[PDB]
């Protein structure tokens, strides 16, 4: 199961543009937009999962390597094009690594920041899935 | 003052984080998120106004020099910080200039793209506004 989303990209003498509409070219309604920039150090991030939240992750500059695990398959994806979106469904584990220095990462979430929706134990994630599986 | 937006930025060992939340640190509901990149050239962008659309421009990388006009007064602000947003309301003429080479410009909008919400002629815009004032 592929999670990548290629967005229609407009081009011209001016540059590029990519438009992202809730419930249109994305499975959900947008309620939060966030982004990580001016990164340093060599520690990855993420390593969590969400029970309700739905997201789409995009690398708008530079690139970063993403690992997705839906409890079925672990997928690794290097993002380095603002035209490629990565769908991170509920009950899916994710991690960011290899954040280039000029990297800008953006995330579109379907819901406000909720610390309580966050699974922080890979192992617990793995379990939560099982149950889900029955 | 009512146009410029200061987003709470989070800085740590790892980097910086900024989260925008519909109707939280922005006056409207996000229906679409668009962005410009891989720019090049010396021909600007924008030069129109929208009738109902509410927007917010954010320079995620490099810089951009923007112009605003609500018919009334003219304003200019150079967006170069991911933490700064710029509110662009209905009936506001606008222009984007000087995109740095490494510029990423993002825009959060109230609704989906709609070719018909635009005013691509300044005079009509001016008119548009006049017509409004009377009201
Ligand atoms: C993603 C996100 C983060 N934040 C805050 C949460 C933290 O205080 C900070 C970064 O945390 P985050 O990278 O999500 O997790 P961690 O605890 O491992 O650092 O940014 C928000 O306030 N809202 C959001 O939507
Ligand atoms: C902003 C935006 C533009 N577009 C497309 C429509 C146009 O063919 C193209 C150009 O955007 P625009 O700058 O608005 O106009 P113009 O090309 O006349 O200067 O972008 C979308 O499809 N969706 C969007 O959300």
């Amino acid at each position: 199961e592929n999670k990548v989303i290629n967005f229609k990209k407009i081009i011209d003498s001016r540059g590029s543009l990519v438009a992202i509409e809730e419930n249109k070219n994305i499975p959900f309604s947008i309620k939060r937009v966030y982004y990580i920039f001016d990164t340093k150090g060599e520690e990855p991030r993420g390593f969590h999962a969400n029970k309700k939240l739905e997201q789409v992750l995009v690398c708008l500059n530079g690139s970063c390597r993403v690992i997705l695990d839906d409890g079925n398959i672990i997928q690794e994806i290097t993002l380095d094009s603002p035209a490629v979106g990565l769908y991170v469904g509920p009950a899916v584990w994710h991690e960011m690594h290899d954040f280039s220095s000029d990297c800008v990462m953006m995330v579109l979430a379907s819901d406000y920041y909720d610390e309580t929706d966050y699974i922080r134990q890979y192992d617990n994630f793995k379990k939560y899935i099982a149950k889900i599986n029955l």
